[PDB]
């Protein structure tokens, strides 16, 4: 009876086996745009994806994610609100059974589609398994997925997901550049938060950029043919893997924008 996406073990389920769950500092939040302060102090995010090596695609059973070798500082994100370098480890979303939910941030309430997570660690505790037991370990970077038009940049990875349809299935991903997956602007909201997932950890400086992507009806209906479940079990479709929104507390939300 492990955690899940389901009405059996989903989210609200989730602070039996984690209790930080209900912790000071827990991810996702709604962006109340009204009251998010501009803080000229904020500097311009720095991504350095060019060097970036996607190694492999895995389906973990909860989403799906783009891999990357993290072992040198290749592909980094600076800047910001960010004190040092931090290395992209991994990338992966959350959406929904339909297009009108799906996105763990929400902003003025409002859900997106899909929410895109790349993943970073900070190069000061050595490995991210260090990395994900202090305050200052991760950061996020959300990017907001609407329908309309394609996003060129996303059709690789909507083509290999055929090939890891079930829990614990992975593929060769070799040469995917995540440059494709940002939008034109990098103004952001930035506050401090979690995991999204088990274990829930406090870790988080999360950065959610305000300009979403847009894909296709027929990308993200890709997304919704994967599966939770491992290979010959009963089909569960990879669909609604988000946790809500949760209470903000004792936290501001930043604007790096005007
Ligand atoms: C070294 C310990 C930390 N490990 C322990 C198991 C998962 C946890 C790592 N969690 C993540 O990298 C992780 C984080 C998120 S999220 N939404 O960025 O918080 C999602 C995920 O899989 C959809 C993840 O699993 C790979
Ligand atoms: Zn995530």
């Amino acid at each position: 009876h492990h955690w899940g996406y389901g009405k059996h073990n989903g989210p609200e389920h989730w602070h039996k086996d984690f209790p930080i769950a209900k912790g000071e500092r827990q991810s996702p939040v709604d962006i109340d745009t009204h009251t998010a302060k501009y803080d000229p102090s904020l500097k311009p995010l720095s991504v350095s994806y060019d060097q970036a090596t996607s190694l492999r695609i895995l389906n973990n059973g909860h989403a799906f994610n783009v891999e990357f070798d993290d072992s040198q500082d290749k592909a980094v994100l600076k800047g910001g609100p960010l004190d040092g370098t931090y290395r992209l480890i991994q990338f992966h979303f959350h959406w929904g059974s339909l297009d009108g939910q799906g996105s763990e941030h929400t902003v003025d309430k409002k859900k997106y589609a899909a929410e895109l997570h790349l993943v970073h660690w900070n190069t000061k505790y050595g490995d991210f398994g260090k990395a994900v037991q202090q305050p200052d370990g991760l950061a996020v970077l959300g990017i907001f997925l609407k329908v309309g038009s394609a996003k060129p940049g996303l059709q690789k990875v909507v083509d290999v997901l055929d090939s890891i349809k079930t829990k614990g299935k992975s593929a060769d991903f070799t040469n995917f550049d995540p440059r494709g997956l940002l939008p034109e602007s990098l103004d952001y909201w930035t506050y401090p938060g979690s995991l999204t997932t088990p274990p829930l950890l406090e870790c988080v400086t999360w950065i959610v950029l305000k300009e979403p992507i847009s894909v296709s009806s027929e990308q993200v209906l890709k997304f919704r043919k994967l599966n939770f479940n491992g290979e010959g079990e009963p089909e569960e479709l990879m669909v609604d893997n988000w946790r809500p929104a949760q209470p903000l507390k004792n936290r501001q939300i930043k604007a790096s924008f005007k």
